[PDB]
């Protein structure tokens, strides 16, 4: 295979690496991924263009490939077509040669070309990599396993990824495009500052360069808090290490922001967000769901340590249940009847919306000054406003203390979702969730944890479908809000 | 001067373009100014230093500024020292030479080296820039006059600055350093949109590359909401171009962040800030202090059409004073005396920070929901948060609705100064302001004014000093608020809307 090295595939793979099935696509056409293998595989460097402006590349396919082809448009537009078999002839107005060995001499040596680029046929996949004339790899991850007989072949462990894409959808899978290879002064100088800066201690895949995928925010907050945040310690309690002030942002209608670095639990989230619509702060009704994530605030050693000596075990207090349903009520306890009592703030905001959604006031605030002291633990996310373009729904939320290992997660997906319940009800399109992170912090006891994490490559983030018959934000259940093609790491134990 | 181009410049000048007095620095040591010098004139590539392990840089002095030097520093390591005088010979360790020409073509013949620089004093830099020597100068921004008797010549029109570092500050000025310059395919790809894109409309100072200076920030924004902002109506009657959701932050310790590229009104920060601290709602007590900035919200024909119409002229409501000093107070009008009525949210924070600089509470919140209906215009940066690490404040706001022409540049520097008054309250030293913008807007009729703004080079922000004696928020007047070493491009007018 002398001469025969840097072949470049381009190839798109169902999560069970299922690439074809009865010689032609297995899923449903994606026209986003045609324009990018188009854009790929047409590209030439100006300077090589500037000076032969006909210069092409050449794209090469096994036999079954090409008569999988509509036989119409056959010839790839502005690209040189070379086709490989040890029994076909010659096809109309495309090289063919018996092997690859003497197809890629054949073009190196005779015919002006820019770059070689490998499009398919599991037989021709294999050789290429089973060799090692390959260095760099487009792939199309899809996040749904499809019916199949063809399949690319497993990538040697001597590639990494170095490139992710932002997650996109369509309404039949969520996917993304990355790419797998082998293996200035002034800029340092005009930060004012110490040039040989250490090396951060932690980097979240520092093998990834081009770093799209809208979890690497979440992944570089965790890496930078880790290598500059300051330990909070508490006596009677797990210390912290933190730091202040971060804005993420989701762009909603590409895909849903489920974290894929570690299998989080989606069903508690959802359950959490439909106990916080009724205006509940009776811990037991989660607990009745098997959701435990308030279990320990509601306890009688907990509330006696708070000075709520005479609070029911897991009555939690005004918390944002109540103030989303009723800011302003006298809260008397979990059992009480709050109706037509106090400010329902998400009513309002809701009517507002479709009433005038260039109002620059819709907000729901769950920090209730004269109410801290009858709540064990002040508001978290304490408050977030809604904002309407172009017919699309955005949020922005506040979050005045993040544990980034166990809460953060939880806060993207929840208010996600949250806003694709209001853009559903109020007839918008979908806009972006931005986060801002205050005192963001993980706890010791979780370093190990997030330091696994933060060495993950993340997978194309799945999507959200709400049931579309939904017509009120009351009227949503579990069986409603359905997160589909979610591809994670395995759960992270943390405290 | 045949083969004697491409030589690069490091100088600090002062604002009257002053660089000596008396053969001296006319200045004490600037801690960044020294190591930015060291780091930038001992610097090689490593590709280089690959090719040549032992390959140095080339400093060049004349002789006024040689003999300023100790004769102990010389020569300065890591560096060919390189002097030029007709009156001394020999100079240990260094290379001495008759003239410039001669200096730099034997340099360039016979001594291997990777770049030459030109280190002062005043003769040799006019001989430089009068003949078209050099092609970079590293120039070093003092943002006050000093006395002195040589001068760093003009720059002429061929050069641009290029880049602007962060504002750094000593207790005697503020400064930056500056760089003045004579004059791949995956990355577009893996965006997995449109391989093509049309460069933005606007664009921010578009000659600065490496734009590290803090007000970018805003300026980025201002062209981010010209190039993307949708056209967005709203209470006022003047449309105005709005996009959703931007932080930005600003390095307490380091500088003010008194907007440069406008002079800004800075006696109307400070006014409406002491009001605010003092619990006022009574936009009567600004306007006797020829500060406007309110009055159009207090006009008879807004509080009417809001509602209002047995309000009096200029009482705001219970707007940020009043929810700062009495949360939860029943508001009666500007008039009443509110004293222990509400919750003092400025005082109970203050003290907090004091008993537990890590209290979850730290928290001071204007959007008070049962008293939206008592206001004709509701709080616009409408919470806040204090944050203490390693005994440094930091504090972060939420703008639900951010004027970003005329409003903005009031709100970064407001929560500047009172983070720092806050902080010297509490005996502590200074982090960030973190800068959370909501519906970011440009008003239709600010936009000519902004398009102007966001083309200026901003200068060194200023520094702020409040006076150490003042031991309690509310003692704080406008004397004691003082920002000193404020250079600024002209006012640029901005009509209010209401
Ligand atoms: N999702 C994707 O990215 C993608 C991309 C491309 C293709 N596909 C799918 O994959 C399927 C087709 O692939 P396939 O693996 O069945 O067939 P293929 O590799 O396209 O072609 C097989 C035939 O081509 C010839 N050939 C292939 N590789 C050769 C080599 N290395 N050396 C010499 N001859 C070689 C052989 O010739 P003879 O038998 O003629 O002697 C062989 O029978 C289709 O279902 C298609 O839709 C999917
Ligand atoms: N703020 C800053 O960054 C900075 C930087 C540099 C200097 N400075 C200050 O500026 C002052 C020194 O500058 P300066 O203008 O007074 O003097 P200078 O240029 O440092 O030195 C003047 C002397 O240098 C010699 N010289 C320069 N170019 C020559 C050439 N082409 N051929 C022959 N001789 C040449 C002459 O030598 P002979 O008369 O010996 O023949 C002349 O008397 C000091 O106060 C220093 O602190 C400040």
């Amino acid at each position: 295979y002398e001469g025969c090295g840097d072949l470049t595939i381009f190839v798109a793979v169902a999560l069970n690496k299922v690439i074809g099935h009865k010689n032609q696509i297995p899923w449903p056409h994606i026209t986003h991924d045609f324009r990018f293998l188009r854009n790929g595989t047409t590209y030439i460097p100006p300077e090589v263009l500037s000076k032969n402006p006909d210069i092409q590349n050449v794209v090469i396919f096994g036999r079954k490939t090409y008569e999988s082809i509509p036989k119409a448009s056959l010839p790839l537009k502005n690209r040189i077509n070379v086709i490989l078999s040890r029994t076909v002839k010659e096809v109309p107005g495309c090289l063919v040669y018996e092997d690859l060995s003497t197809a890629i001499r054949d073009l190196r040596a005779n015919v002006p070309h820019n770059k070689i680029f490998i499009l398919g046929g599991s037989f021709l996949y294999k050789e290429v990599l089973d060799n090692g004339l390959c260095d760099k790899i487009y792939l199309t991850r899809l996040n749904k396993e499809y019916p199949g007989d063809t399949y690319f072949p497993d990538i040697p462990d001597t590639f990494e990824i170095t490139a992710i894409s932002p997650t996109f959808s369509t309404d039949f899978v969520s996917y993304d495009f990355v790419i797998y290879e082998r293996k200035p002064f002034d800029q340092l100088l005009m930060t004012g500052t110490d040039i040989s800066v250490p090396k951060p201690k932690y980097v979240a895949c520092p093998g990834v360069r081009i770093r799209n995928h809208e979890e690497f925010q979440y992944l570089d907050i965790l890496a930078d808090v880790l290598s500059h945040g300051v330990l909070k310690p508490n006596r009677t309690g797990t210390d912290a290490y933190s730091k202040f002030g971060y804005q993420m942002r989701f762009d909603l209608s590409r895909s849903f922001p489920l974290l894929t670095t570690k299998k989080v639990a989606l069903r508690s989230i959802i359950e959490e967000l439909l106990w916080f619509i009724k205006g509940s702060t009776n811990g037991n009704d989660l607990l009745a769901k098997n959701v435990r994530i308030w279990e320990l605030n509601g306890r009688r050693d907990f509330l006696d340590k708070n000075g709520f000596t005479d609070r029911e075990e897991h009555d939690l207090g005004p918390i944002y249940g109540f103030q989303w349903r009723h800011f302003g009520a006298e809260y008397l306890d979990m059992h009480a009847d709050y109706t037509g009592k106090g400010i329902d703030q998400l009513a309002e905001i809701i009517n507002r919306i479709k009433t005038n959604p260039n109002d620059r006031r819709l907000i729901v605030c769950s920090w209730n000054v004269s109410d801290l002291k009858k709540m064990a633990l002040p508001p978290c996310h304490c408050f977030f406003q809604f904002y309407v373009s172009d017919n699309k729904l955005s949020c922005m939320m506040h979050q005045r203390s993040c544990d980034l290992g166990l809460g953060v997660p939880f806060n993207i997906a929840s208010y996600s979702i949250l806003t694709a319940m209001v853009a559903q009800v109020c007839g918008l399109g979908l806009g972006e969730f931005v986060h801002n992170l205050a005192d963001a912090h993980i706890y010791v006891d979780h370093v190990d944890a997030v330091t696994t994490q933060i060495a993950r490559i993340p997978h194309p983030f799945p999507r959200l479908r709400l049931n579309p018959d939904i017509r009120n934000i009351e009227d949503f259940t579990i069986d409603d809000i359905v997160v589909e093609d979610y591809v994670s790491h395995p759960p992270i134990p943390m405290a």
